[PDB]
């Protein structure tokens, strides 16, 4: 049978996101009574809804069967749930198909791996130690203005969300000055189907509203990041902006513009927002958790494994969606040709298949097998750079810490994609 109503929905509308508890308890309910059910949601596609840690390994190492971007026709699946005016909207901007950034989660191989390999190097861990020093100044400097604003705070608005963006605007050598745009963009792309983040130029209640804003963003960050890529073409620098714009093919030809636009605008937005989401859950779990605060300042050596478990439990990147390109057999059903799954990368990260006492906060998980960054050849390409930030922060910020209280209501973005908390007034006690 199809999955029940109200757990479709509380999965597939953003609206069901806005309370972490009905939601993993959604999760919770199809990985132990429907693992692999198909979700079929009024304005949306049916969607068969991947909850277990085994399938979403299974479906993310075989590319060849599970296509992001719909294979060889390009743009026929959306990577990222749109409901169904959405992407009817989107194939009236395009012209027929979905395919309305040149990022690496719209492609599928062979393309997706030569354009990966524009950066694949960049972002290795041994390539990204000649970072760290710069990435220590930042948390240091953002850690400076936590201490001289005071113990009360909004965790996010008023700490997380600066050091982030400001690492990745650094590592593009744009300046500080176009910092409050790209966070305004930034809101504007992940709060599409959020009541508070709606943009003035859409139609706020049209049935495609979340699309339209999609769009009107995406064009927004194209006017910005085509003066960017004049500018590096013209003037190289040593910077991430410059290995982007100059990026060339086989045949010494440059990449589309598209291509450029397509890495700055998924660096500009998931490269730091992500980021901030699990720093800001990570103190909420050390507010909740104040031995494992004791524990971490008495052996720093412990913050990888911090850093591990915030990932794990935060997983702030909920889906990304799949087309079968043929049909395939898994945990007993039948997907069929054309149908589209959504990998549920929380869901995975609470299977007590894999981890033992899955919603507790257990820093001492050693292996942490976490799935937030996803699996496969699309298996996140900032993964990295995520745990040396975090680390850096981490590492800097603890010490500075006795306590954190929360002291008032906490906020979600209500999305069904890249989530986690926007508000977490917070009383912190410093040492
Ligand atoms: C806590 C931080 C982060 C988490 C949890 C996270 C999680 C994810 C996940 C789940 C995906 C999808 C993987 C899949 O399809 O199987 C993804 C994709 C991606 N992430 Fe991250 N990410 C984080 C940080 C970053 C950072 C810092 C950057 C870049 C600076 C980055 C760039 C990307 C890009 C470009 C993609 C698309 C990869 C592809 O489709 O091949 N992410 N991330
Ligand atoms: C999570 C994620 C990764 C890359 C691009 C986008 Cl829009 C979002």
């Amino acid at each position: 049978a199809a999955i029940p109503d109200e757990i479709a929905r509380q999965i597939v509308l953003p609206e069901g996101h806005k309370d972490n508890v009905p939601l993993f308890e959604a999760y919770r309910w199809l990985r132990e009574n429907q693992p692999l059910g198909q979700a079929r949601v009024e304005g949306y596609d049916p969607l068969w809804l991947i909850t277990k840690y085994a399938d979403l390994m299974e479906v993310e190492r075989q590319p060849q069967i599970f296509a992001a971007g719909g294979g060889e026709d390009k743009g026929s699946n959306n990577p990222i749930l749109a409901n169904q005016a959405g992407d009817e909207f989107t194939r009236q901007l395009l012209g027929g198909n979905l395919r309305i950034l040149d990022a690496l989660p719209y492609l599928d191989q062979p393309e997706h791996s030569v354009v990966k390999d524009v950066a694949f190097d960049w972002f290795r861990p041994a390539n990204l130690k000649k970072w760290e020093d710069r990435i220590r100044e930042t948390a240091r400097a953002s850690i400076d203005r936590l201490l001289a604003g005071g113990p009360d705070l909004d965790a996010v608005q008023e700490f997380a969300v600066f050091f982030p963006l400001r690492v990745i605007m650094s590592l593009f050598g744009v300046p500080e000055e176009d910092e409050p745009r790209m966070m305004a963009l930034t809101q504007d792309f992940f709060g599409v189907a959020d009541p508070d983040a709606q943009r003035d130029d859409i139609e706020a209640l049209s049935p495609d509203a979340a699309a339209q804003q999609w769009a009107a963003t995406i064009a927004d960050f194209y006017a910005y990041f085509d003066v960017l890529v004049e500018s590096r073409r013209a003037e190289p620098r040593d910077d991430l902006a410059t290995l982007i714009a100059v990026a060339k093919d086989e045949n010494g030809e440059y990449f589309p513009k598209t291509f450029a636009y397509g890495w700055f605008v998924a660096i500009a937005t998931a490269g730091h927002d992500t980021t901030a989401s699990t720093l800001a859950g990570c103190l909420q779990s050390l507010a909740a958790h104040p031995e494992v605060l004791d524990r971490v300042k008495g052996d720093p050596d412990l913050i990888p494994d911090l850093v591990n478990e915030s990932l794990r439990i935060v997983s702030p990147v909920k889906h990304f969606t799949r087309v079968a390109l043929q049909d395939y057999e898994m945990r007993g059903q039948k997907i069929k040709a054309g149908d589209r799954l959504m990998l549920l990368f929380q869901s995975g990260n609470r299977d007590a298949e894999v981890f033992d006492r899955p919603d507790d906060f257990d820093i001492d998980r050693r292996p942490n097998k976490h799935i937030a960054f996803g699996y496969g050849p699309h298996m996140c390409i900032g993964q990295h750079l995520a745990k040396l930030e975090l680390k850096v922060m981490l590492q800097e910020l603890l010490p500075h810490l006795e306590r954190v209280e929360v002291s008032g209501e906490p906020k979600l973005i209500q999305t069904n994609f890249v989530g986690g908390l926007r508000k977490l007034p917070v009383h912190l006690t410093f040492s």
